[PDB]
């Protein structure tokens, strides 16, 4: 057993741990910045951490492991002293600018500064931001002001996507971050899945906005806005109100949206079963004698962007279907037109996204039809989240409405999109069913369920043997093909998500704080949210969705063929 003394206060342990770890567990308080994901900045760490240890001197905690006989000084003088001179370092190439700010409601330096008393020696204000900022991407932004290049976006984007993107770069003979050669993100092999503004503990890193598309629509008199939100929206924005983790706030959101003035208040998981309704039967039209195989999903924009850049090859294994976003959008402008006799022309349509990828997707310069975009506009979950809170609609204490029905109801399957394995068991419920032309009791795919990075599963169909996986993660997608796991046998569908645990955990979702981050594990508690709507859901598949099938009978006729096919499917050829 080890012995250590942390400030007078004695500790009895075993595990080999840092010093940060075990204060992390036992409620001390050292101050971390740049390690994150396992990591510090290795090359010029912070030090927000640094602690004394007898005869040695002031050691970076976040990666100094305890040792039998140790007494250490955290709340000290010395220390206090190193740490106050590097955040008067870094607080000097910043801007007190916390209103307007996006991260002053939960920044984690504004913490910093009110905790040590921080103070810049000589404020730093530049006469022209320009050469700080870039705004050419369609998903992210950067704001070098804000920036006290801590690595964490570096060393996320290399632990969850392993493209290495977002780089250390060398500006005029000072060190700044950024995609290779300093090119827009978008030009370069960045999947814009949003994970650098995860880790990042300010305002520098953020989403593109495109809530001035959003209130220019609301104002427009002729323009008829229709929003809907993605499946991990409910899931999550209510952190954002201090309701807590894994709370579902389904009912609350459909509320606050009516009273920000939209015209209709739908759900992109009536999108999703319109994308398992097309997919599931693409993958029977598959199944019959090659297809080819395998066939992949095509519904998260930060992979089609992966297999584009790194995986051409792959793009015609591409599920034709468009993704919900997408495939909403498309009957946003055809069929809710046809009901309600209105222009499309002045239809104008908005998604809430729980990602910044989603953003270059509505984007697409193909995904419209005679003029019309599919989708006009994608505000995150953050950002819904501002918009509300500026409208002051009380979000916390509102009464529950549900979506008007018509494009709004949901079944089950769509319900489990936003978490990993959740569009694989969605579309095995009506792939099943369809292929052997019964309505099947046994819906549930737990084995393809969960945070394991890669899952597989055998699944029997018409008494056949068919191989399904699951990609967890960009990085996984890497070290599924590099591996040659992808040839120990022949696949047939293969869904892969760029986010770690799914869309739960995407780009545009509200940031944790590292305290509650160490004690909550979000990708389970908020995907916990919408496997429970899927057991407590009376309809569990997507065909059987009665607002979709009518859809489908009174306008598309047919999933896979004439219309469906011509006007709801996107297939990438680089
Ligand atoms: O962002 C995101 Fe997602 O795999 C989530 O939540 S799950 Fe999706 O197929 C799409 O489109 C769906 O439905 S991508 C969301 O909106
Ligand atoms: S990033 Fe944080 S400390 Fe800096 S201006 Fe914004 S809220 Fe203030
Ligand atoms: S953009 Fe954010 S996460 Fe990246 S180095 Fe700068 S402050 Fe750190
Ligand atoms: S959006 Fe994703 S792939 Fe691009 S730099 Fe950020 S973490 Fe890397
Ligand atoms: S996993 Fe979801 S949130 Fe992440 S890039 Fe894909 S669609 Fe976006
Ligand atoms: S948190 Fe330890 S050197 Fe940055």
């Amino acid at each position: 057993m080890k012995t250590i003394i942390i400030n007078g206060v004695q500790f009895n342990t075993d595990e080999d741990t840092t010093i940060l770890k075990f204060a992390r567990d036992n409620n001390i308080d050292i101050s971390a910045l740049c390690f994150l994901n396992n990591c510090n900045n290795d090359i010029n760490k912070c030090e927000i951490c640094t602690v004394e240890v007898e005869g040695t001197g002031l050691v970076t905690a976040c990666d100094t492991l305890i040792e039998d006989g140790m007494i250490i000084n955290t709340n000290s003088d010395a220390v206090n002293e190193k740490i106050k001179s590097r955040i008067s370092q870094l607080l000097d190439i910043h801007e007190f600018k916390c209103g307007p700010c996006n991260r002053r409601e939960n920044c984690e330096f504004l913490k910093l500064v009110i905790k040590y008393k921080a103070r810049a020696s000589k404020p730093f204000l530049p006469k022209d931001k320009t050469e700080y900022v870039d705004e050419r991407s369609k998903s992210l932004t950067v704001d070098r002001t804000k920036c006290l290049l801590c690595g964490r976006c570096v060393n996320a984007c290399g632990k969850n996507t392993e493209t290495y993107a977002m780089k250390f770069l060398n500006k005029n003979g000072k060190t700044i971050i950024g995609a290779e050669d300093e090119k827009c993100f978008d030009d370069t092999n960045c999947l814009l899945c949003g994970q650098c503004i995860i880790a990042c503990p300010v305002a520098a890193l953020s989403e593109k906005s495109h809530m001035d598309r959003v209130k220019n629509a609301l104002n427009a008199p002729e323009k008829h806005v229709i929003v809907a939100m993605a499946p991990s929206v409910r899931a999550s924005i209510g952190e954002l109100f201090n309701m807590g983790f894994g709370v579902d706030v389904t009912g609350k959101i459909y509320t606050a949206l009516r009273q920000l003035g939209f015209d209709k208040i739908f759900d992109i998981n009536f999108g999703a079963d319109m994308t398992i309704m097309e997919e599931a039967t693409e993958l029977v039209q598959r199944i019959e004698n090659n297809g080819p195989f395998p066939m992949f999903t095509s519904c998260c924009p930060g992979w089609v962007r992966q297999a584009e850049n790194y995986y051409p090859e792959l793009l015609n294994n591409l599920s034709s279907a468009k993704s919900p976003q997408q495939i909403f959008g498309t009957a946003s402008k055809t069929y809710y037109p046809s009901i309600s006799g209105l222009d499309p022309k002045n239809v104008f349509t908005v998604t809430v996204m729980p990602c910044t990828s989603k953003k270059f997707e509505a984007d697409r310069p193909q995904m419209e039809k005679d003029g019309l975009r599919d989708i006009d506009a994608v505000i995150t979950t953050r950002e819904l989240a501002k918009m509300i809170k500026d409208a002051k609609i009380p979000f916390a204490k509102l009464e529950d409405s549900e979506a008007d029905p018509a494009m709004g109801e949901y079944s089950g399957a769509g319900a489990i999109f936003g978490a990993t394995g959740g569009v694989m068991e969605a579309a095995l419920r009506s792939a099943k069913d369809f292929a052997e032309n019964a309505e099947l009791e046994d819906i549930e795919y737990k084995q393809v369920r969960g945070l394991n990075g890669i899952k597989e599963a055998e699944v029997e169909i018409n008494n056949n043997k068919y191989n399904v996986a699951v990609i967890n993660g960009a990085s996984n997608l890497f070290k599924f093909m590099k591996s040659g796991m992808i040839n120990e046998k022949q696949y047939h569908f293969i869904e892969v998500m760029a986010c770690h645990g799914g869309c739960v955990n995407g780009g545009g979702q509200p940031h944790v704080n590292p305290k509650d981050l160490e004690k909550v594990d979000i990708k389970k508690v908020r995907a916990s949210v919408l496997y429970n709507q899927d057991e407590h859901l009376s309809k569990r598949k997507s065909h059987e969705n009665t607002a979709l099938v009518k859809m489908y009978q009174n306008y598309f006729g047919k999933p896979g063929e004439g219309r469906a096919h011509e006007i709801l499917h996107f297939k990438y050829k680089k």
